[PDB]
């Protein structure tokens, strides 16, 4: 076959099995975090759940732009609940820093997809991240994509 740069639109996806996957490039932060950090290579994690499904819990790495590289998907089987989940209720992927000593929270956000209501697919998105006590309204934006498409067998 081919693959490369393409698009799809369509609004419900044929019968089959549908896998939702995320992938988690980076996280970016501004000229206040960077400072506010303190010369020393920021230790942070996120973490989400799907579904109501198992929390996952984000790879630890030193720096201040790590590329988490991390790549989650499961095989999921739901349309009707699942858009109608999308509006009920959002994903919450807070940022808390974690410490040699202890661990708490400095950032909190709220993770959802608009276009999911319409489209399904690679919909390029972003998130805004706001400080809980700092209250930092640019303490930086993460880069994330969703997709949603029939992961169903095929012959080949």
């Amino acid at each position: 076959g081919s693959s490369g740069s393409s698009g799809d639109e369509t609004i419900h996806l044929e019968r089959g099995e549908n896998l939702f996957e995320i992938h988690i490039n980076k996280v970016t932060f501004s000229s206040e975090v960077l400072q506010a950090s303190g010369d020393k290579e920021p230790v942070t994690f996120c973490t989400y759940a799907f579904y109501d499904f198992e929390l996952q819990t984000t790879p630890v790495v030193r720096g201040l732009h790590p590329e988490y590289n991390f790549t989650s998907q499961y095989l999921v089987h739901v349309n009707d609940l699942f858009l109608q989940y999308i509006q009920k209720n959002t994903i919450t992927l807070e940022v808390h820093q974690a410490y040699s000593t202890e661990y708490e929270t400095i950032a909190a956000c709220q993770l959802k997809f608009h276009e999911i209501l319409e489209k399904s697919g690679r919909i390029f998105c972003t998130a805004s991240l706001i400080g809980t006590k700092g209250d930092i309204p640019n303490f930086g934006t993460v880069e994330y994509w969703f997709r949603l498409r029939v992961s169903g067998p095929s012959s080949g």
